[PDB]
């Protein structure tokens, strides 16, 4: 319960943290500020497609609980997997009006921050 | 050292991921981008004057081994303290150009994301 949630409220604040730093970014400056999460924050954002597959993460040790904890934050809609379009990573969604988007993680990277 | 490692990191992400956000951020909505980084995120961000007093956290726990963490990460010149202007709160330093800044957090806020 404590582990999970704490996990769980670490990554809800990267996925707020980079949902804000895109919705109030200059226009001219969008596609840089993705660079900069890429290569600074290790935060990859993508475009969400309808179409876009993901497998989920497994039912092991707390998955399942971080899961449920990041849904009554983020939304019950959040996807999180461990993989998208056979990508690995850790892969939370997140929307902007009616534009969805993907946070993707490093699993090694974010290891260190949880 | 494990827990102390941790706990830097996650708050060097939140000072990069704001840091990032401010830097990026359309001009007209600055300040608005403010008012949801406090509000939203639980993150207050102020500039910072050469004058603004600060008060040390104790050296207690592992308090020092965080900051020393967190100075390897943001840069030697970071300052790191329980109060600032005895505003009491988790204060970290930042600069953008030559541009000084403090973030804020709540500690009892932040306990819970650490």
């Amino acid at each position: 319960e404590p582990r999970a949630q704490r996990v769980a409220l670490q990554l809800v604040a990267i996925v707020k943290l980079t949902r804000t730093a895109l919705l109030y970014s200059d226009p001219d400056l969008r596609r840089a500020l993705l660079q900069d999460l890429e290569s600074n924050e290790g935060v990859r954002v993508y475009p969400r497609e309808k179409t876009d597959k993901f497998k989920l993460q497994p039912d092991e040790s707390v998955n399942r609980l971080i899961e449920h904890d990041i849904r009554s934050r983020l939304g019950d809609d959040t996807v999180i997997a461990q993989s998208v379009n056979d990508i690995p990573g850790v892969w939370i969604s997140f929307k902007i009006d009616d534009d969805d988007y993907w946070v993707a993680l490093d699993r090694d990277q974010l290891d260190t921050v949880t």
